[PDB]
């Protein structure tokens, strides 16, 4: 009954690893496009279906390749990938937020034929590690039609967002870039109390966990995305009555949950 919904009933150990689609990758060039950096999308095959987008913002003096393995994750669950590079290595959170609604924007309207044909613009979201997980909660408060955002042991100097975008943050225990009480959890306790929202702490984690193969990120990032871009409830599971030991701090306002 939900025309969005995708992919078999889901279980933990599923999640962890790259699901029921495969994914090719396009290479946006740095030339072909203005207002970001090119990146690279990826997006299913082997399928005549469409799914949501996901625009994606690395962190400071980073670029795509940082968020290669989550890029491709995620696609391989159903949905349309744009990792970006920025304009500079050295843009702020808030260009970054800039360059992801660019990238936005090009999904919508200049992506390449193969892409287009596998997505449905009408249901995008957001994400972005460290820096980029600041432009995240920026351009979800500046795009109220946006499903979720996603901000990964984000880092911004602005503590305070305004958007009723539902917002899942991961913060990494161990972080010394983007120090949880600093970053994350100042921008989870600002955010409206009336927006659905959840905050994860990885146990032991540092600022660059989110490069790297991650179980709990996996887990977390795809049930969101589902739940949000797709309506799926049957990731509510792993989002409520949450018992996980990678995790070393919860918080939520159970708006998600029913
Ligand atoms: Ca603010």
């Amino acid at each position: 009954s939900n025309p969005y919904q995708r992919g078999p009933n889901p279980t933990r150990s599923a999640l962890t690893a790259d699901g029921p689609f495969s994914v090719a990758t396009y290479t946006v060039s740095r030339l072909s496009v203005s207002g970001f950096g090119g990146g690279v999308i990826y997006y299913p095959t082997g399928t005549s279906l469409t799914f949501g987008g996901i625009a994606m913002s690395p962190g400071y003096t980073a670029d795509a390749s940082s968020l290669a393995w989550l890029g491709r994750r995620l696609a391989s669950h159903g949905f349309v990938v744009l990792v970006i590079n920025t304009n500079s290595r050295f843009d702020g959170p808030d260009s970054r937020a800039s360059q992801l609604s660019a990238a936005l924007n090009y999904l919508r309207t200049s992506s390449p034929s193969a892409v287009r044909a596998r997505l449905d613009a009408n249901r995008l979201a957001v994400a972005g590690h460290a820096m980029g997980g600041g432009g995240t909660l920026r351009i979800a408060e500046q795009n109220p039609s946006l499903k979720a955002a996603v901000p990964l042991t984000p880092w911004h100097t602005d503590k305070t967002f305004n958007t009723s975008v539902p917002v899942l943050i991961v913060g990494a225990e161990a972080d010394t870039v983007a120090p949880v009480s600093q970053h994350a959890i100042p921008f989870y306790q600002n955010l409206p109390s009336t927006t659905p929202k959840v905050y994860v702490e990885l146990c032991n984690a540092s600022h660059i966990a989110p490069n790297s193969n991650n179980a709990a990120i996996s887990v977390y990032t795809i049930s969101w995305m589902k739940l949000w871009v797709d309506n799926d409830t049957r990731y509510r599971q792993f989002l409520c009555n949450v018992n996980d030991p990678a995790l070393c701090d919860f918080r939520t306002n159970n708006r998600h949950c029913q």
